[PDB]
Parts: C-alpha cells; sequence; structure tokens
C-alpha cells in the first residue's frame, strides 16, 4: 500500500506493505 519493504502488497502491482 504504501511501503517500501522487500514484500509486495499484491501480485501484479510494485507496491509494499509497511
Amino acid at each position: 500500500s504504501i511501503g517500501d519493504s522487500g514484500l509486495r502488497e499484491s501480485m501484479s502491482s510494485q507496491t509494499y506493505w509497511p
């Protein structure tokens, strides 16, 4: 969502959980 970690939030997008 609004994180930059190394776990993507979803399979398609390129965003991460905080």
